[PDB]
């Protein structure tokens, strides 16, 4: 699929991915204004051949993946400005859930069915060999009240069938407090280490994003801020300790030992994502009316 940059008409500013910025664009040919609603990702101008290579394999992971809970890739379009591709994708209509929550009251069961989808995509994604990296509830993007679609594939990588993990390396916008330990001590990135992440990404839904009671926060509040350079290494070893994030008000204890499941320390003890799916579809039909 192709796109041209002469019928892209830019509306407003969505946000910043990890390699650049997203655009909400209304994609008109016919020039009256009816066209559809799209999402364009770009690269930044500026950028190194070290983000140049990065961003190829985005756009490369996004066309290859199809399903319900992951952000349909629209196509691509010429980017003469920056002499790179500007990647297209479906306009989500209510955005993220970082962005939704703090301001509309969601109930518990309904928390708990984007917490199943977030599983189902996630596991279609693991059977495909790749891991997300990133999976917290800003990349988490809602399409209606009963929707959800995982965003963006920026640190996703893809995981050789010979292998269990993919081995990462030291950088400042690695995201730390979404991270197991094992990621952040050894350097490698299981299947599993994307369980831990959707353990942290539940907590947030069950906090309705409140930036207050936000990982980053949380996490700092027990490390502090005059660490130095071991912000990591003391995040590392309170984690060690089994220090965990708290339960959030009005969260099942259940919901919260699901949780706590997830941020198993040993990576083979947390449940795969395809676990998960038969005892959150159980969960959510509890709590549900
Ligand atoms: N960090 C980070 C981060 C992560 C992601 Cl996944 C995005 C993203 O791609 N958001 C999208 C995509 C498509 N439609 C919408 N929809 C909306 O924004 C509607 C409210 C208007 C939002 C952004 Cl911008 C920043």
């Amino acid at each position: 699929t192709v796109f041209h940059k002469r019928y892209l008409k830019k509306i407003r500013d969505l946000g910043e991915g990890h390699f650049g910025k997203v655009s909400l664009y209304c994609y008109d040919p016919t020039n009256d204004g009816t066209g559809e609603m799209v999402a364009v990702k770009a690269l930044k101008a500026d950028a190194g051949p070290q983000h140049r290579s990065g961003w190829k394999q985005e756009i490369d992971i996004l066309r290859t993946l199809y399903h319900e809970h992951i952000i349909k890739y629209k196509g691509c379009c010429e980017d003469a400005g920056a002499a790179s591709l500007q990647l297209v994708m479906e306009y989500v209509p209510l955005g993220s859930l970082r962005d939704y929550l703090p301001r509309h009251s969601i109930g518990l069961a309904q928390l708990l069915l984007f917490a199943q989808q977030i599983c189902e995509g996630m596991a279609y994604l693991h059977a495909q060999h790749y891991i997300h990296r990133n999976l917290a509830a800003r990349n988490v993007l809602l399409d209606n009240d009963r929707l959800v679609k995982i965003g963006d594939f920026g640190l996703a990588k893809a995981v050789p069938e010979g292998h269990e993990y993919y081995r990462v390396r030291e950088d400042g916008d690695s995201p730390v407090f979404w991270y197991a330990p094992e990621c952040l001590k050894e350097y490698k990135f299981y299947y599993a280490s994307d369980v831990w992440s959707f353990g942290v990404t539940l907590y947030e839904l069950l906090t309705h994003c409140d930036s207050s009671q936000s990982p980053p926060t949380k996490f700092l509040e027990l490390i502090g801020i005059a660490q130095g350079q071991m912000t990591v290494l003391r995040l590392t070893e309170l984690l060690e300790r089994g220090e965990r994030l708290p339960r959030p008000d009005k969260c099942p204890a259940e919901v919260y030992h699901l949780m706590k499941n997830c941020w198993e320390t040993e990576a083979s003890f947390r449940p795969t994502f395809e676990n998960l799916i038969p005892i959150l579809k159980t969960v959510h039909e509890k709590y549900r009316h």
